[PDB]
């Protein structure tokens, strides 16, 4: 009863939203990027990304530590901090950071990204479309691919 929701990719990095609000575990990132054909991000990459367009008023989990990188933020943040800033995560759980591999060095928000195996489990997950913007959720035509072969010939002699 839960669903998933795959935002831009910033040179490989991106963060996983759910359904309504951020509520990742720790333990359960590492599977989440993992389950993606990606991996837990690093300290450097975080810092990195902050330069590529990844603000966000909301730390995360990495490869081993908690940073929140910010740009563009307003008053609703910390007295409307700036660069990035490190803080441990006692409160809990929240969003989830992610980085790929396959996708381009810069932002990508188009195909060519989905899971490694493409499976389906007792949680459904969408990506953004080609136009980066708003990601397609119980859209149409989404039918997977299964057909079959009856064979049942037939003859008559006389």
């Amino acid at each position: 009863q839960i669903d998933l929701n795959i935002t831009c990719r910033f040179a490989g990095v991106f963060h996983v939203e759910k359904n309504g609000r951020y509520s990742i575990s720790r333990t359960e990132a590492a599977d989440l990027c993992k389950a993606f054909n990606s991996t837990l991000p690093t300290m450097a990459q975080m810092e990195k990304a902050l330069s590529i367009g990844f603000e966000t008023c909301r730390y995360g989990f990495i490869e081993g530590h908690v940073v929140i990188p910010r740009i563009h933020p307003n008053s609703i943040c910390a007295a409307n901090n700036t660069g990035v800033y490190i803080l441990t995560s006692n409160t809990s759980q929240y969003d989830t950071y992610c980085f790929n591999a396959s996708a381009p060095p810069e932002e990508d928000c188009t195909s060519v990204t989905d899971l490694p195996n493409a499976f389906d489990g007792p949680i459904t997950i969408t990506i953004v479309n080609r136009d980066g913007t708003r990601y397609v959720q119980k859209g149409e035509y989404r039918t997977n691919p299964e057909d079959i072969y009856p064979s049942n010939p037939t003859d008559d002699d006389v």
